[PDB]
């Protein structure tokens, strides 16, 4: 099965070249919009792009782009969007692609600062009573309230399109304790978010994909998207055993790039799968 396998590449100390191989077979899509000139300070980094065929468009006339991608899983039955953390001037497109594509669910794998270096800006509320407004979005949020676990928070946000007075209830699932060096020892903390972002209905069908982002919705954002894709996998096709982690992570590559962003994390992703089926066993 699958902790064999893990053996396998354990007692090999092959992990790196298992990342290094699946880095060789990655899929490789233009992102021409990205590339424009008129987008360069929509990107945080100028090496991870969204590829063109899989882009969220924002319903705007301006200027449509946001560095987001569509995975969609179609075996899975889930679709995730992935993307970078937002940027000082990128909210409210942020907020915005919440409310066009109907998220109840925003899942965050980072801190804003990380070791001296910004990952992503203050892009929500931190006081119930200062509310956030995006001018150029049109877009009101509001903290309304938050739980604050060991090692992770759960926030519950009202954004409110000041356009319609329509407001809808946003789901924050914020992971606060992820490691300076490394990644977790133990999956058991990463499985539980994952197990309570499921629990709260952001995943299901009835609503848009949940948006995940980290510091440029690669590395983490992989790591939590691979993770719950191969679970439901292995809870689908009745020969569980079948489910291979590289080839579901070479189909999500096709979406967006570099996901899983070091060989430790692609080690973790196995850890976390692996656990979370045998407690779920």
């Amino acid at each position: 099965e699958m902790e064999k396998e893990f053996e396998q590449i354990d007692k090999s100390g092959s992990w790196a070249a298992i990342y290094q191989d699946i880095r060789h077979e990655a899929s490789d899509f233009p992102c021409r919009v990205a590339k424009l000139p008129k987008n360069k300070n929509r990107n945080r980094y100028r090496d991870v792009s969204p590829f063109d065929h899989s882009r969220i468009k924002l319903h705007q006339e301006d200027n449509d782009y946001i560095n987001a991608s569509l995975i969609k899983m179609e075996e899975a039955q889930r679709s995730y969007i992935l993307t970078q953390g937002p940027l000082p001037n990128t909210c409210g497109h942020f907020w915005e692609m919440v409310w066009e594509q109907k998220s109840r669910g925003v899942v965050m794998l980072n801190r804003v600062m990380e070791k001296g270096s910004l990952k992503c800006a203050q892009y929500w509320p931190q006081k119930e009573e200062k509310e956030m407004i995006f001018e150029d979005t049109n877009l009101k949020l509001t903290l309304i309230s938050e739980d604050i676990k060991s090692y992770y928070t759960v926030r519950q946000l009202e954004l409110e399109n000041l356009t319609t007075q329509e407001t809808r209830e946003i789901l924050h699932f914020h992971y606060t304790t992820w490691p300076d060096f490394g990644v977790p020892e133990s999956p058991a903390s990463f499985l539980n978010f994952l197990f309570k972002v499921r629990e709260s209905g952001s995943l299901s069908p009835e609503h848009g994909p949940v948006v995940v982002h980290c510091s440029a919705g690669i590395g983490r954002s992989g790591t939590f998207c691979l993770a719950d894709t191969c679970l439901l996998l292995m809870d689908k096709r009745k020969d569980p055993s079948s489910v291979d982690i590289k080839k579901v992570l070479l189909e999500m590559r096709k979406f967006r790039m570099g996901l899983i962003q070091t060989a430790d994390q692609l080690r973790f992703s196995y850890l976390a799968v692996i656990e979370g089926a045998k407690f779920i066993m």
